């Protein structure tokens, strides 16, 4: 792989919206990154806690699978896990931003439950 693979990988897995956005752009043009042989697979939020209200967390789960699967393959999962989990939480809270009033609170509560689950059983 290219010598700057670690820096690219780090750039796609920060907690900021610009990092999420850089990953989204790459995810939609996977072909441009073939030289890097990233694992782009995801099972979305499979095996996550219940989401009775249906908050749309699939894209957050996808970027979280990207950090886990690619850092595991790089042999540096333990050192980067807590960042990937936090970026997951930040991604979910950006979803919750689109709801206001009571619904915002319900969204944040579901996001915290998702965050806690990967922090403890991830
Ligand atoms: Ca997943």
């Amino acid at each position: 792989a290219p010598a700057d693979k670690p820096q690219v990988l780090a750039s796609f897995t920060q907690t900021s919206a610009s990092s999420q956005n850089a990953w989204l752009a790459a995810n939609r043009n996977q072909s441009a990154w073939a030289a890097y042989e990233f694992d782009w697979s995801t099972d979305l939020c499979t095996q996550a806690p219940d989401n009775p209200f249906g908050f749309p967390f699939n894209t957050a789960c996808a970027r979280h699978d990207f950090g886990y699967r690619n850092y595991k393959a790089a042999g540096s999962f333990d050192a980067n896990k807590s960042r990937i989990d936090s970026a997951f939480y930040e991604d979910m809270k950006r979803v919750c931003t689109g709801y206001t009033g009571e619904k915002n609170t319900a969204c944040n509560s579901t996001a915290w439950t998702y965050y806690q689950a990967v922090k403890i059983f991830g």
